[PDB]
């Protein structure tokens, strides 16, 4: 009734920081330090020190994911676990040993590894010493960490990603207080977006200098969620224009086309907040676009005119040009606060096909987070998460229309395999096909896990 | 808006004698002896013995030059420091170690070495024993010295020069009294100019027999300022034609074309002052042209007829055919007594392009000297030397339009990187991107140093 291309990958996505726990980890990332000093900023004071116990229980957790139909698992390597000295990227022997264990264990459970290098987990010491992603020297230290990952694990990992959602690092660390250091500074944010695009292009370049087999490829993972104008009012259309350039093109265009979006550069310049770039850096970005795209999609983005004129006396923010809009009658993931709009999948697919060379891409994250899932347990402690199955069906239906129209989508990864630690929200909302009882770290397939395994067997539903 | 070829080298120029100091040097060059016996001939009694302390401070000095944007550094090895016995070019172990330290330090700071073999520093013992450059035996001893440099340092130096401006040695030692021994004798000057051309050619032959890598190449550094005639009257046109042949073709033609300028030798012959040359020597000159050209430009050269007839009874001098002329309305460096005329660089570029097979060449010196620069210190001890930036801006604009017309210019070297000892003028005028407080040997980047680094980054301005 709804079928998918031959070879389509059915996978799951997590990250190191949200699964491993902090057991024996050498360095604190910014979230580790945030929790150590202000535990009250986290749901129930549950931080990342244990998370979903993946450091200790990886082998059996991978077996459960394989049970759940996870043919590919995408997670991340922590800079703060792998590296001893950041300046030279010397190696923490115990951390290298741990990532070889989980990659080997993925293979033994017949899971294809997809390895992302960075997922919101900047080392706090590099923020204290250089201001983190503001520093083009920190950019270089990142590339040297990437180089080690490629040399250590490239022999049995084909599929890599530089970053998960750099835009969330920019927004979170420098615009809205979501991430420690909670800086609130538009111009810095512009430089950080620049610096992270540059780090990604420099990592792509080093990846291909070091690759040995043709099937090795490196990509990036972004939100491509479209900006719908609230109305056809010119002021709402103009707000949606800028929201689109700034939330999507800022990263999509340099990663895939090789250059920054022309209209955005012009607006940033006119406002006096343009990044500092050099011709040599821009040439690196132009010469090393990603091999593939990971699309994270959860909810649409709707936007109307700003309440006050953008020429008002205020600190510069991208938000001076647009304000978020609530559509009456929207479908809502309420205990979460997000709109549910599957059709955006189709728009994204068409946009990639028409405007971005129909580059090979995957849905790298799609999922629904729900609170208090103990209420939906049945007589055997199996969460009856039909809502999650229906949510997956609605978005997969939309995806398949994009594919039949000709968009080069090659896989679908659910967020997430096993309930994992959702930053300051901790375990308030669950996303997994597999429930984790975090008091005992005992995990059990949900109803959606068996549906997912069957979806992969029939390559459809 | 003014841009340069890809690969363009942004560099700085100095010399051994003007930077090192005489710390532990085995031999006196002619300037050393001259300061030791008549220190009253040097500005403020400041001599060569400490200079800018490069012998003791080279590593930090190079680090400072690297942050000033010095991509290649051109300096010189002293005959009087490297060599123990001149007759066999046996080695002084401490001198060898010193120059390996310097060269290694350059590569460690990512500065490409450009090594010149001679910069006005004839060993004084060789003047006393053979009358120096008048002696073809001394020519042979220079070649034995050069051979040693190539063998010692050829493994990690690609770019060489035989001489910095032999013309200044001819002029200074044998015409106008600028250099000890201060001989005033036209006929000897003519022989010394022949001998040094021969010494350069023999050194080029020795270089290529010893070369290991195709990248290795050796040139000569000349001043090629054109002789602008004061007017169109034939007496003025005649004066300028000879001034051109004498001050430029005398060295350019044998160095690049492999033969001497015929209308010049004809006049030296008719005046009975021609050098003594053998056919075998002339064969060496023709068989070993240079691989490249270093051009020194500072100010134009304007010329009018001589006040009396060249037939008058008087000692033969090149000047009997021309007199320098001062053009009304000239743009002046009124403190230093130099006219500013950046258009001459465009003329040089065109002459090399049209008449010397567009041989690869660089601006090996260009710069502006200013006295009493403490007048422009900020509150943090940084010279505000905007005049120097504008000087560079004007000459680089002229340089670029020569490159646009097709001239094969590949680099631009500032005189100088660090303030250095300008012979009898000592430290009266400062040329550097980097100030030296000569009493303490404490060096500080000037404003122009920051403006030189960014220029290298844009490869333009």
């Amino acid at each position: 009734m709804v079928e998918f291309p031959e070879g389509f990958v059915w996978g799951a996505a997590t990250s190191g920081p949200q699964t491993e726990g902090n057991f024996h980890k050498q360095h604190q990332n910014v979230f580790d330090y945030w929790f150590a000093t202000e535990p009250e900023q986290f749901d129930a004071g549950v931080g990342p020190d244990t998370a979903s116990n993946f450091y200790n229980d990886y082998d059996h957790d991978l077996a459960l994911m394989a049970q759940a139909g996870v043919q590919g698992l995408r997670t991340s390597i922590q800079w703060t676990r792998l590296i001893d000295d950041f300046e030279t990227a010397s190696l923490n022997a115990d951390g290298v040993a741990f990532y070889n264990h989980v990659i080997d264990s993925m293979l033994a459970h017949h899971i294809t590894p997809y390895i992302n290098l960075h997922h919101f987990d900047l080392p706090v010491a590099l923020y204290d010493k250089y201001h983190g992603w503001e520093s083009k020297h920190v950019v270089e230290l990142f590339v040297k960490f990437a180089e080690q990952c490629f040399k250590l694990f490239g022999d049995r990992v084909d599929h890599w990603y530089t970053f998960n959602e750099p835009k969330v690092v920019v927004d979170g660390q420098y615009l809205y207080g979501w991430h420690y250091p909670q800086v609130i500074n538009g111009p810095k944010a512009v430089q950080v977006a620049y610096n992270m695009n540059l780090a990604s292009a420099k990592t792509v370049a080093r990846f291909h200098e070091l690759s040995v087999r043709p099937e090795q490829q490196i990509g990036i993972i972004l939100n491509l969620t479209p900006a719908y104008a609230a109305s056809d009012d010119p002021a709402d259309l103009a707000a949606a224009e800028f929201a689109e350039l700034w939330s999507n093109n800022l990263f999509l265009d340099p990663a895939v086309l090789g250059h920054f979006p022309e209209k955005l550069v012009e607006r940033l310049t006119m406002d006096g907040v343009l990044w500092d770039a050099t011709p040599t850096e821009l040439a690196i970005i132009a010469a090393n676009p990603v091999d593939s795209l990971g699309v994270n999609y959860y909810h649409p983005f709707r936007v109307q005119r700003p309440d006050i004129s953008p020429k008002s006396l205020q600190p510069w923010m991208p938000d001076i040009y647009f304000k978020e809009y609530d559509m009456p009658g929207r479908m809502m993931n309420v205990d979460r606060g997000w709109e549910i709009y599957p059709q955006a999948m189709t728009d994204i697919a068409r946009n990639i096909q028409k405007n971005y060379g129909n580059i090979p891409w995957m849905i790298s994250e799609n999922g629904m987070g729900v609170a208090g899932e103990e209420r939906f347990l049945d007589k055997q402690g199996v969460v009856q998460d039909d809502y999650r199955i229906d949510f997956m069906k609605e978005h997969l239906t939309a995806l398949a229309k994009g594919i039949a129209a000709g968009s080069n989508c090659q896989g679908y990864f659910v967020w997430s395999g096993i309930d994992c630690w959702s930053w300051n929200h901790a375990y308030h909302n669950r996303y997994g096909l597999i429930r984790n009882d975090i008091h005992t770290q005992t995990k059990t397939l949900k109803k959606s896990a068996k549906w997912f395994a069957e979806l992969g067997e029939r390559n459809g539903f």
